[PDB]
DNA sequence: CGCATATATGCG
DNA sequence: CGCATATATGCG
């Protein structure tokens, strides 16, 4: 299923929720630190 | 990693 | 909304 991943940022205290794709805040965090980091901070949500 | 499908924002 | 760009989940 198109499971939601919540992501949270140790450096800003911001949070997101996405099922994937080109998403604004999620793309900034990949720019700022990296996709490995960004995925490692994730959480799985059944939604 | 490459393909398929649903998701997700921006250019037009 | 059509398309480009990107990207999770799932098949293989």
């Amino acid at each position: 299923a198109r499971k939601v991943k919540q992501y949270k940022n140790p450096h800003t205290g911001e949070v997101i929720e996405t099922k994937g794709g080109n998403h604004k805040t999620l793309k900034e965090w990949k720019a700022k630190w990296g996709p490995e980091a960004v995925e490692s901070w994730a959480t799985l949500l059944g939604h």
